[PDB]
């Protein structure tokens, strides 16, 4: 069975971060996408999961991820590893972990378990480390004397603004559950607007690349926890920092296969971790001439940076999973574009990739989230755009300068591009009044490859992780349980770009 699009992945991630190859990316083979008995889609889960439904009376995926979680903490044997961006799990997060972990003590294991959270310097957090790990202990009951606790909350670059991203879970290195969802219960629980967002479940050598990559974040929070102002870091029971948990639990032996999926896992390191790949020999030729409509205030790393790329393959690993369409690719993002100034408006790479997939007849559809969510300059606003266009119209300045002439821009753009905002029923809001708030971070592809992680598409500089899954059987299954319920609904407010019929 032949993966091309993976193929070029690789090739694009060995070219970028050779020396990250082992940790902060790695390719595998022998998973499984983990789904459970009578439901063979069950490894995909969806928040809320109520199509057709703008009431969304029975949040039946919300509650497979929750009970996921649980049953993945309670087969724990040695290791949990849990990844968010802050607040430390909450609600009904928090209630998986600790259900799950009771139940591995009870079985007679002494689980270890990392937490970590990235905050942005702006968050104060209200419930720290330190008070985070008491609560667990306290909710542990008996089971606390057991589990070895190590809780973290970190800032990599205050000047940078780049912090932990990244949504893991992780049992033994052997099954890892990721995707955009953050163990935030206000955004998903406890809402009757809850975001529309997606992880993936599975088993195998990749999980324990997933356990590589949070080992790397932990040597680097490990070793800084001496730089209060950067990290805040609980131990339990009296116990050392483990920056090596997963590889400790790994042992010599190689990763037992419990599948057929091939998948490549890459992330990011952000800013302020490692400053080069020194093994890497990329030397691009970057997009030399940037937009009018916004200049960057801080140096940008996403269009102008080399180093940038070479800790962070995952910016390449999407503009590679984009560039390998053949036929058609489907987009869901919470946003393609930054809020600008601070940050670059949109990743030029990404858009002249689609605007070439455009101009060659390749199919581009983009569902990113309501622009009526969007608030200011930051936290309020789950849309960083104020109207489509800017999205279409970025994409006719990169045709144009593709194409120079007009009128193949406008025959690119108006023949193959798909454009809309996100909607899960017929209704245009929910029914108490919200519009719908996607955070979706999914790429798919020829119906053959797609990645499910927690890294936008749109310009973000922090820590990421997520899959990139090449299988038609599956793909086949995100089309049916997403992608196609996704423009089913989301078609109603989709936009003609301007210049079309």
């Amino acid at each position: 069975p032949p993966t091309p699009h993976l193929d070029a992945i690789e090739r694009s991630l060995r070219d970028t971060s050779p020396g990250l190859e082992g940790s902060v990316w790695q390719r595998t083979d022998g998973n499984r996408l983990d789904a459970p008995d009578g439901d063979p889609a069950g490894w995909l889960l969806q928040t809320p999961g109520c199509w057709g439904d703008a009431g969304c009376k029975d949040r039946a995926g919300t509650r497979r991820l929750l009970d996921k979680m649980t049953r993945n903490i309670a087969d724990a044997r040695h290791t949990v590893d849990i990844s968010s961006l802050a607040p430390f799990p909450n609600g009904g997060f928090e209630d998986a972990v600790v259900d799950g972990l009771k139940a591995s003590v009870a079985a007679g294991h002494s689980p270890r378990v990392r937490i970590l959270v990235g905050a942005a310097p702006i968050y104060h957090l209200n419930v720290v480390p330190s008070r985070y790990r008491d609560e667990l202990i306290g909710k542990l009951g008996a089971a606390a004397g057991k589990v070895t606790l190590n809780v973290a909350s970190m800032t990599t670059s205050k000047t940078s603004l780049s912090w932990n991203h990244s949504k893991l879970l992780v049992v033994d290195g052997k099954t890892a559950i990721t995707g955009g969802i953050n163990t935030n219960k206000d955004d998903y629980l406890d809402t009757a607007h809850p975001v529309s967002d997606v992880d993936m479940a599975l088993s195998g050598p990749a999980a324990r690349s997933a356990g590589k990559y949070l080992d790397t974040l932990w040597d680097w929070t490990c070793r800084n926890a001496s730089d209060p102002a950067k990290v805040w870091l609980a131990t339990s029971n009296g116990a050392s920092c483990m920056p090596s948990m997963e590889q400790d639990e790994a042992g010599s032996a190689p990763a037992e296969p419990t599948g057929d999926v091939p998948v490549i896992a890459v992330g990011g390191l952000g800013v302020g971790i490692k400053e080069s790949d020194p093994s890497s020999g990329y030397h691009p030729d970057l997009p030399t001439a940037p937009d009018t409509k916004c200049t960057v205030g801080l140096h940008d790393n996403t269009n102008a940076d080399r180093d940038y790329d070479t800790v962070n393959p995952e910016e390449n690993a999407l503009r590679s999973l984009i560039a390998s369409a053949r036929s058609h690719v489907e987009i869901s993002q919470q946003d393609l574009n930054a809020t600008c100034p601070p940050l670059p408006r949109y990743d030029i790479r990404t858009y002249d990739t689609l605007a070439g997939k455009l101009a060659a007849g390749v199919k581009v559809r983009i569902v990113v989230s309501d622009p009526a969510n969007r608030g200011a300059v930051g936290s309020g606003g789950r849309s960083q755009i104020k109207s489509l266009d800017e999205i279409s119209d970025t994409l006719r300045t990169r045709l144009v300068a593709l194409t120079g002439d007009n009128e193949k821009a406008s025959r690119a753009l108006c023949g193959n591009l798909q454009l809309a905002s996100f909607r899960s029923s017929d209704a245009a809001k929910w029914a108490d009044g919200k519009p719908y708030a996607l955070h979706h971070k999914l790429v798919s592809v020829d119906d053959s490859a797609f990645y499910i992680g927690s890294k936008n598409l749109y310009p973000a500089w922090l820590q990421d992780f997520g899959y990139i899954v090449e299988s038609p059987a599956a793909a086949q299954q995100l089309k049916t349980e997403l992608l196609d319920p996704e423009w089913k609904y989301s078609q109603q407010a989709a936009a003609t770009p301007a210049g079309c019929p």
